């Protein structure tokens, strides 16, 4: 049962184009710490499942998930799933989460559906987190669509670069149609190698190229290339409670501009 309260929802989608486990580790670290004084609702919109795997969580046999929801199989409610921590909350995927494909084109409202199933929740939680597909597909953009907020990781590298130009001409062609009503919260680089006191230049050119191809937008501090991240996600830690606080910082910075 879900206790209702005076909460307004606000939906944060973690949206690339391109495949990266920059979403995954920023959706689980920036929800992780939003719960610390939120109630956090987690969605796992990728079919690859990780952040379900990550956040401890396993899929029954009959158990309705983020497909059933979608194809409105289900009560909204009813496929959302508590953690152990008490703040934080999970609609998961597993296996066939990518029958939601040919469901959401054929409907012709795609990049809404979403958005809509989503609705009744609003009441019951402080943020609702996503993590989204490593491409262009119906769900891709149905979570673009139902987002409040957009952050974009992008590979500090020059593949990142272009992933980040095609996610914001998605974007846009999504806002010129109406299915993408909310704002982009800004842009955050990640595997930026470091050699010590020196970036690698590749890195340090592909961030700069970032304030240039989007001047518009904000361009966080960056997750530094680094298996710490693995390392927590593997035991369902925070960092921090890792012995790594810095690397921590990134996130915090997000959450920050999120208040």
């Amino acid at each position: 049962g879900l206790v209702p309260r005076g909460s307004h929802m606000k939906t944060l989608v973690i949206a690339s184009l391109s495949g990266g486990q920059g979403k995954t580790t920023t959706a689980f670290f920036l929800g992780k710490l939003l719960s610390q004084s939120a109630k956090v609702l987690f969605i796992d919109a990728d079919p690859q499942s990780n952040l379900t795997f990550f956040l401890g969580h396993e899929v029954e046999p009959s158990a309705p998930t983020l497909l059933e929801l979608i194809k409105d199989m289900v009560e909204p409610a009813d496929a959302v799933y508590s953690l152990a921590n008490s703040n934080q909350f999970l609609i998961p995927s597993d296996d066939g989460l990518s029958n939601a494909q040919e469901y959401l084109a054929s409907s012709g409202m795609g990049a809404v559906v979403l958005k809509a199933r989503l609705k009744p929740l609003s009441e019951y939680f402080d943020y609702c987190i996503i993590d989204s597909p490593p491409a262009r597909t119906q769900i891709s953009i149905a979570t673009i669509g139902a987002a409040d907020q957009l952050l974009i990781p992008a590979e500090a590298s020059t593949k990142g670069v272009n992933s980040l130009i095609r996610t914001l001409e998605i974007v846009q062609s999504l806002e010129k149609l109406g299915a993408f009503t909310g704002s982009i919260l800004g842009v955050i680089p990640f595997r930026d190698k470091w050699f010590g006191l020196s970036q690698s230049k590749d890195s340090a050119g592909a961030i700069a190229a970032m304030k240039e191809v989007a001047p518009q937008l904000r361009i966080f501090p960056s997750i530094l290339e680094s298996e710490r991240y693995k390392q927590a996600l593997n035991q369902g830690i925070l960092l921090s409670e890792l012995g790594y606080p810095d690397l921590e910082k990134p996130f915090e910075g997000v959450k920050e501009a999120l208040g």
